[PDB]
């Protein structure tokens, strides 16, 4: 069976805006997508999920993810000044204007409860909401509050399942799943 290249797959699978934002993220962090290509795919996947999460309720969420880091912090600080929300210690992915809280979106190939616990230990915040997705349909969220309804989250889960299936068809899934740290 042919083993495809992950860079080929990423450039064929994600829309060009997502690919370009992922390229800029990796440049900002001094990473080379041509070598760390599983990470390139992971960054693209996380961007796509953040955008889908926002699109599930247009106008409800401010998007923080995808922006360069300086601009992202400028947006976080603006939200905090406007809404009175407490400033997060690490850059979150969205701000929810309805529930008045920042959100960390996780997408993982590891077990979602462990990943959830790791993220909650990292950000160390009593306000920021965490929502973890896997590629096989499992999810986990702060206080069992999943924010979006079943139809919206099913759309996200189906996209993730499709990505995993297309990776597997190209012989890419085994390495992509194994390489997460
Ligand atoms: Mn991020
Ligand atoms: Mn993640």
């Amino acid at each position: 069976g042919p083993l495809g290249s992950m860079e080929d797959f990423v450039r064929q699978c994600f829309n060009p805006m997502i690919v370009e934002l992922a390229e800029k993220t990796m440049k900002e962090y001094g990473e080379d997508l041509k070598i760390e290509t599983n990470k390139f795919a992971a960054i693209c996947t996380h961007l796509e999920v953040c955008f889908m999460y926002s699109d599930a309720s247009k106008h409800r969420f401010e998007i923080i993810e995808g922006r360069d880091r300086t601009m992202a912090w400028t947006v976080v600080n603006s939200i905090c000044n406007t809404t009175g929300a407490e400033k997060p210690k690490f850059l979150p992915d969205l701000y929810d204007y309805k529930e008045n809280r920042f959100i960390e979106i996780g997408v993982t190939r590891r077990e979602v409860h462990i990943y959830y616990l790791e993220k909650a230990n990292k950000i160390k915040s009593e306000k920021t909401h965490i929502h973890i997705f896997s590629f096989t349909g499992e999810e986990m969220a702060t206080k069992a509050d999943y924010t979006l309804d079943e139809e919206s989250r099913a759309r996200i889960k189906t996209r993730l399942f499709t990505i995993r299936q297309e990776m597997a068809s190209r012989g890419l899934w085994d390495s992509f799943r194994q390489s997460e740290r």
